């Protein structure tokens, strides 16, 4: 039951996405400018099939996947990764694999509010989207 996670959601806070990016090594330039930019998230489904769009000034990402099945994904920061999206305590867990590391984007709804936590080594971020009518 993925239903309520569906929606056009726009970001309204952001902790921590500088630690994350560093440690994915993303340079301090790209941090510097997406440290400003609110993404729009779009999550949409057609029967099995999730697609999860990331729309910015900056940088745009699209996906689309079935829950349980890997995929190849080439992320913002232009890892190319292997991705699986998978529903667990309500929450839609997002785990990448490449070169042996790991990152897990987590996105759980809290009191109507999508609260995306994003760990990487050591770091923690989370960032808060709020619904678009
Ligand atoms: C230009 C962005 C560079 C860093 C990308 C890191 C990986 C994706 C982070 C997604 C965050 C979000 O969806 O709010």
């Amino acid at each position: 039951m993925v239903d309520a996670f569906l929606g056009t959601w726009k970001l309204v806070d952001s902790k921590n996405f500088d630690d994350y990016m560093k440690s994915l090594g993303v340079g301090f330039a790209t941090r510097q400018v997406a440290s400003m930019t609110k993404p729009t998230t779009i999550i949409e489904k057609n029967g099995d099939i999730l697609t999860l769009k990331t729309h910015s000034t900056f940088k745009n990402t699209e996906i689309s996947f079935k829950l349980g099945v890997e995929f190849d994904e080439t992320t913002a920061d232009d890892r190319k990764v292997k991705s699986i999206v998978t529903l667990d305590g309500g929450k839609l867990v997002h785990l990448q694999k490449w070169d042996g590391q790991e990152t897990t984007l987590v996105r759980e709804l809290i009191d109507g509010k999508l609260i995306l936590t994003l760990t990487h080594g050591t770091a923690v971020c989370t960032r808060t989207y709020e619904k678009e009518a």
